[PDB]
């Protein structure tokens, strides 16, 4: 896996975000976790983790897995990293998020994030409350 350069356009929710890659504005689906919809529980806490993480970093890196860099609704399927930290494995390490959407050919951080995961749940983050 590599990662690759992209600018913050604009935060969406807790699992989405608006980048730039290449020259081209695209829509991000956070690979391998699912946040809470805004109007669900932790929904508006998930939503602001992600925001800011992303609007304070000063380098926002994409990194593809191996299949499918598009989902069925045209997102971008992809680990995104704040300054080399993974957003994705972030929310699930603070319970905003649970692993979820494990498709084969695009799992490769799958046992990175279920660790997480299980740290959150032992602390009874948020979600595991
Ligand atoms: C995370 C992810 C979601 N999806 C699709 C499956 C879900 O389809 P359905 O809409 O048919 O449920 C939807 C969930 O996204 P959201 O959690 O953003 O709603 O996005 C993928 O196809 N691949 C993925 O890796
Ligand atoms: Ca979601």
């Amino acid at each position: 896996l590599h990662k690759e350069p992209a600018t913050l356009i604009k935060a969406i929710d807790g699992d989405t975000v608006k980048l730039m890659y290449k020259g081209q504005p695209m829509t991000y689906r956070l690979l391998l976790v699912d946040t809470p919809e805004f109007n669900e529980k932790y929904g508006p806490e998930a939503s602001a983790f992600t925001k800011k993480m992303v609007e304070n970093a000063k380098k926002i890196e994409v990194e593809f897995d191996k299949g499918q860099r598009t989902d069925k609704y045209g997102r971008g399927l992809a680990y995104i990293y704040a300054d080399g930290k993974m957003v994705n494995e972030a929310l699930v390490r603070q319970g905003l998020a649970k692993v979820a959407y494990v498709y084969k050919g695009n799992n490769t951080h799958e046992q990175l994030l279920r660790k997480a995961e299980a740290q959150a749940k032992k602390e009874k983050l948020n979600i595991w409350s």
